[PDB]
């Protein structure tokens, strides 16, 4: 059908969109430090602490695979690297000081990531 199709391209538009939405919030960890997942090799007992981890490069198979259907699942996902890091990691901690910063960063990107959504459809 031709209605599937006016769905699929507003997708696949969306995630084009989400793409730009994620290298800026990508470049707000210049560290990398969300870059990958926490390595279970290294912190065996993390999924002990962390039910749902989470990051950047799964964040980016998701995507490419279209498989954010609107803005409050990305934002989901991005909440979790955060939430997670401020949990596990104690507040004089590096890594902690990073997600508080990167979340600061992201709110103005986040912000202004809704309205476009909204304002295309
Ligand atoms: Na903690």
């Amino acid at each position: 059908s031709m209605e599937q199709v006016a769905m699929e391209l507003r997708l696949t538009e969306l995630t084009r969109l989400l793409r730009s939405v994620l290298d800026q919030l990508q470049d707000k960890d210049p560290a990398r430090i969300f870059a990958q997942p926490v390595s279970l090799k290294e912190v065996p007992d993390y999924l002990d602490h962390i039910k749902h981890p989470m990051d950047f490069a799964t964040m980016r198979k998701r995507l490419e695979a279209q498989g954010y259907k609107n803005l409050h699942e990305f934002e989901e996902d991005f909440d979790l690297i955060i939430d997670n890091c401020m949990k596990y990691n104690a507040r004089d901690t590096v890594f902690y000081r990073a997600a508080v910063r990167l979340r600061d960063q992201g709110g103005v990107v986040l912000r202004q990531a809704r309205r476009e959504v909204d304002s295309i459809g």
